[PDB]
């Protein structure tokens, strides 16, 4: 709330980057968390002085409290800490000193993995249609599986970690013009409140269809529990991203999964992946597969899947 001149930011020489060495761009998202910016970032690798760099720059909003500022630097903190991997958003600068906070991360071009797969859905029979007026070059079978592979590679690091996402989902994975899945809003804070369960976010999704049973009615986030947010998002990468619990409403959300109701196959999708989110989908949180066993299953699927 208080300007940031009236407060101690973290600099770290390590991070930190002169505000004159950015060229902001185009906005690239909102949300409750802040905003996102396209950028130019001249000389970030300091062994290339005379480079330019496209980077995303993260900031508050003008609404912002000090509890949203607390978050953000929490988020580029916590970053640090997790390392770097391929397959993650990760940190690569930050503007602390004169002027607002800025959070440089890595720059995925094609949005995220949702409307990365909307965009090229082929106009047959076994998808949806295709919401995109800009639709793309269709995915093959092996793309798709190693697209998910990805995915759990870049989990099964965040989980040696020892960090749990909580909000797992085709949305939180980004993807870049080399068509590489990296995971975001990993680093976000667990909120101290307790959290309402049919609160919407800025783009309007339910947050209650990723998560687990227990930490749905107990509340209790593990490693398992994005397990089982994995399951769902493996369901949105076959369903080329498909609406998790088509038709159920959210009251009603917590009555079937208690009484072991679980989505049907999506139609192109081998019973091997279908039975990868069952598994995923157990009941029994300590019966799920680890990221490593997804990590293992995968890797064997992607080499027998076909490009054809
Ligand atoms: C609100 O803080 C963040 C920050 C991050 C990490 C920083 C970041 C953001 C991005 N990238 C985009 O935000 C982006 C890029 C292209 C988009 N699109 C627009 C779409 C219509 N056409 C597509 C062809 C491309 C749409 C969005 N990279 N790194 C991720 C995030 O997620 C949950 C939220
Ligand atoms: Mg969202």
């Amino acid at each position: 709330m208080a300007g940031v001149s009236e407060y101690e930011l973290p600099e770290d020489p390590r991070w930190e980057l002169p505000r004159d060495r950015l060229v902001l761009g185009k906005p690239l998202g909102e949300g409750a968390f802040g905003q996102v910016v396209l950028a130019e970032a001249i000389g970030l690798d300091k062994d290339k002085p005379n480079r330019v760099t496209k980077v995303a720059v993260k900031m508050l909003k003008s609404d912002a409290t000090e509890k949203d500022l607390s978050d953000l630097i929490s988020e580029m903190e916590m970053m640090k800490m997790i390392g770097k991997h391929k397959n993650i958003i990760n940190l690569l600068g930050a503007c602390t000193q004169d002027g607002p906070l800025y959070v440089i991360m890595e720059y995925a071009s094609k949005g995220n993995l949702r409307e990365y797969l909307q965009a090229r859905r082929p106009p047959g029979l076994e998808y949806s249609y295709n919401p995109s007026h800009n639709p793309e070059e269709q995915l093959s079978s092996k793309d798709l599986v190693s697209c998910a592979y990805q995915v759990a590679r870049g989990m099964e690091y965040l989980a040696s970690k020892k960090c749990i996402h909580r909000d797992l989902a085709a949305r939180n994975v980004l993807v870049t013009e080399d068509n590489v899945m990296k995971i975001a809003d990993f680093g976000l804070a667990r909120d101290i409140h307790h959290i309402d369960y049919y609160k919407k976010t800025t783009n309007g999704r339910l947050p209650v269809k990723w998560m687990a049973p227990e930490a749905l009615f107990d509340r209790i986030y593990t490693h398992q529990s994005d397990v089982w947010s994995f399951g769902v998002l493996l369901w949105e990468i076959f369903t080329l991203g498909g609406s998790p619990y088509p038709g159920v409403p959210v009251e009603e959300l917590f009555k079937l999964l208690k009484e072991g109701h679980r989505m049907d196959k999506p139609s192109n999708c081998t019973n091997e992946l279908y039975m990868m989110m069952r598994d995923c989908w157990h009941a029994v949180p300590s019966q799920r597969p680890t990221f490593k066993q997804l990590v293992e299953d995968l890797d064997r699927i992607v080499a027998l899947t076909s490009n054809q």
